[PDB]
């Protein structure tokens, strides 16, 4: 049967994998940039300076001992678009910087915490789960545990920027309301360039968001 639960740091190079292998070949944004679909090393130390701060949730395959799913939640609050525009502006690459822009831009937009009156909220970053392993409830469990986690942890809300039409569905499911979204194919930065192309043109992304 599968287990749920946080990723210990010493398992970094897990998790490592696991990204690899079922989230950056398939996330909307990652393969939709123009200049690129690869997913660069900037992006990476991103997503795993989670695992230290125990909220990366993975699904695991105990009898083959390997990961199939994963999650990787943190704090925002007001404030962290500016900083990660600034990040941006000295970013390793340029594809990062880019991502991290939109990524402030969803954030600044859906303004979780203003809306709601919060000093802080839990945001999913990640939500991925190995296609193949089907009929297990894994998407649902892994948010749960998440919304489960955020709970415990104190915070007052969760939310999170889901690319996919399934994942919309769960958030929606797990009484989660998309508050905004963005058509990714008519983002522009302050360039006036557009920087995304979805193989699948009026792929939208969508911020939603729940009291706990």
């Amino acid at each position: 049967s599968i287990v749920l639960r946080v990723a210990r740091l010493d398992e970094l190079e897990q998790v490592r994998e696991i990204l690899h292998r079922i989230y950056y070949p398939e996330e909307g944004i990652t393969i939709s940039y123009v200049h690129g679909k690869s997913h660069t090393l900037d992006d990476e130390r991103f997503s795993l300076s989670f695992v230290e701060q125990g909220t990366v949730v993975v699904a695991e395959d105990s009898a083959a001992k390997k990961f199939i799913g994963v999650s990787i939640a943190g704090p925002i609050q007001p404030g962290d678009p500016d900083a990660m525009v600034e990040e941006a502006a000295t970013t390793e690459t340029k594809k990062w910087g880019d991502i991290l822009k939109l990524l402030a831009l969803l954030e600044r937009t859906a303004d979780v915490c203003g809306r709601y009156g919060l000093e802080k909220a839990y945001h999913v970053h990640i939500l991925a789960v190995d296609p193949t392993y089907r009929g297990h409830s894994l998407g649902q469990r892994l948010l749960q545990f998440q919304m489960d986690l955020s709970k415990k942890l104190g915070f007052k809300a969760i939310s999170g920027d889901f690319t996919s039409v399934f994942s919309v569905k769960l958030a929606e499911k797990l009484g989660m309301e998309c508050i905004s979204q963005l058509a990714l194919g008519d983002y522009r930065d302050e360039k006036g360039e557009k920087l995304f192309e979805p193989l699948d043109v009026h792929q939208v992304i969508k911020t939603c968001v729940k009291l706990l």
